[PDB]
């Protein structure tokens, strides 16, 4: 017997209104906002990594090892 | 007997409104907004890896080891 | 015996309405919006990746390993 | 017999309104927001990683040893 | 008998209005807000790594050793 | 005058606009005007009796939701002698 | 004068506007304007009497929506003696 | 006078605009204007009368949204002469 | 006079503008106006006696949400001789 | 005059304004402009009796949340001869 990560709710009542709910969030990105006005970029790559934009990145894994969720803008030359 | 991200609700009445929900959410992306206004990009790109766009990933796996979920603007020249 | 990621609802009365209900979510990507007014982009690219768009993934897999959910925007010369 | 990370709410009444609710948040991103105006930027790069752009990274892992979250803006050379 | 991280909340009543709840944030970021007006930056980059956004990065991990959380803007060179 | 030129080049675009005016747009949005969401009512013994003469009387449970852009929105009006010139 | 000109080019756009005026547009969007959502009653044993003389009664359970654009929403209005000139 | 040119390039943009007036827009947003959102009663015994002569009565459990523009809302009114010239 | 130019250039970009007004705009924001949220009554044995003679009577349980832009929000008005010229 | 020239470059970005105005933005924010959130209320045995005769008389239990722009926003008013010229 074992729990993790689990919500639970209980209600009882004879007469009148109840309300009973659960939630349960895990790895969830809520709520990215991103503006740009009148915003000058000027970018000169030669064999790079160049990054500008909106990244937003959600996992969840179970018996997972060594997983990796983002990897944003490198340059790998492993031998 | 094992529960993990489990979301349990129970309710009991005898005369009236009841109401009983559950909600489960589990490697999930919600609410990303991008503006751009009068913004100048100029990219010039030789051989590399350039981004600017919006990127939203979500994923959820199970028993799945070295999983990646996003790898945005990389240059690998692994030997 | 083992739950993962379950959403369970319950709920008993004698006389009125009652209303269960039950919802679940994984690897889902909800709500992305983007707006681009009086943008310019000028793109130069000679052997490169280059990655302007929007991009929404929403990956789910079970019993997966090795799994990549979103790859945008790169350059591979592995040997 | 073990409990982790969990949210539990019961409530009992015979007569009037009752209210009942649990919420659960693990590896959540809520809330990001980032905005640029009039902002002038100029990269020159030669073989190195340059990251400008807004990252929101949210990951979950049970039983993951060796997991890296977000690996943003790196060069490897490793032998 | 373990707990560790529970939110327990209890109620009772007989006539009136009852409400119970509770809330639990296990590696959970929130609230980052960024402006830049006006702002003027030059980036020369030679095989280094540089970063100049914004990154937020929350993890949840139950039985992982070794993982890292965040990695921004490194070079690594080991033999 | 508003001139716009791209002479000598590869690839060129040239826009000129002497007025221009936005307008209201949306993207992905959710909108809620008037709305009533979530109403219970629970009644065992009630006892009620309405005595009308020339009124407007509103009685019992009720959920009222409105939306007018050039009109009024009344739930109870007992008036008299309305008259427009 | 709005002039706009594109030349010596290999591709080459020109566009030119005197006067221009966006509109509205909805991409993805969800508007509601008097919307009733989610309305439960529950009534055991109800005793009512309702006289009514020369007016206007609502009565038990109402869910009324309404949306009106040039004119007036209601309920229960008992006027009299409306001219219009 | 406004003028943007763009001269013996490879890739250029010249825009010019003499008058510009942007709009309202909405992203990923959500909006509620006269929202009534989760009540809830509980009557056991009520003994209720009412006794109207030429008003406006609201009796009950009542839940009312309104959203008026170019219009006023009212719940009850007992008004009387009421003139436009 | 407002001009912008750009010569012997590989990527170039010219933008001139005389007047310019920017407008509103929302990103990822929620909001309300006029919202009645939570409201719970619980009520066992009233006894309650109305007696109305041309006035406006709001009675009981009342959740009112209203929302209006050029027009007033009234509950209860009792008034006369409303005229306009 | 304002003028804004960029020569002999490889990549080069010009702009000119003459004049400009910027506007209000909003980017995950919440707002809440009337709004009324929980409200309890437990009444076991209460005796009300209202005698009215011409007046605005609000009763009860009572939440009113209003938002108006360009209006008045009033819950009991008993006037009389309101007159505009
Ligand atoms: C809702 C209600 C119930 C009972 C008592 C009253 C006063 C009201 N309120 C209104 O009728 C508001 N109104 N008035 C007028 C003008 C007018 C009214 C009556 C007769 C002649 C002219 C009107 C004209 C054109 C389109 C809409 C409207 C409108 O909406
Ligand atoms: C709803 C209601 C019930 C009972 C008492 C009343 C006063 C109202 N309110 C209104 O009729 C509002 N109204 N008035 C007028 C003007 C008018 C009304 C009656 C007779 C002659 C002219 C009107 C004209 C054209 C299209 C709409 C409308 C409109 O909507
Ligand atoms: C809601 C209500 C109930 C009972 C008593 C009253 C005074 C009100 N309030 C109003 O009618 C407010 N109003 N008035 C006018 C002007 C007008 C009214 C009546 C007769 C002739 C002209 C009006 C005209 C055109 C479109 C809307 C409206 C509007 O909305
Ligand atoms: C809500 C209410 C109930 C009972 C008593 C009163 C005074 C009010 N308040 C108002 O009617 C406020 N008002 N007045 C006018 C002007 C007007 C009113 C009546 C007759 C002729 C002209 C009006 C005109 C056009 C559109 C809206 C409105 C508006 O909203
Ligand atoms: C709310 C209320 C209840 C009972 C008594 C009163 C005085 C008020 N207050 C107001 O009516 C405030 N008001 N007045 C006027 C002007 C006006 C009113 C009545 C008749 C003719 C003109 C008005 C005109 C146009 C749009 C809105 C309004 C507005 O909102």
């Amino acid at each position: 017997k074992t729990k993790q990560g689990v919500a639970e709710a209980a209600g009882k009542t004879k007469e009148g209104v109840l309300y009973v709910g659960s939630k349960t969030k895990e790895g969830v990105v809520h709520g990215v906002a991103t503006v740009a006005e009148k915003t000058k970029e000027q970018v000169t790559n030669v064999g790079g990594a160049v990054v500008t934009g909106v990244t937003a990145v959600a996992q969840k894994t179970v018996e997972g090892a060594g997983s990796i969720a983002a990897a944003t803008g490198f340059v790998k030359k492993d031998q």
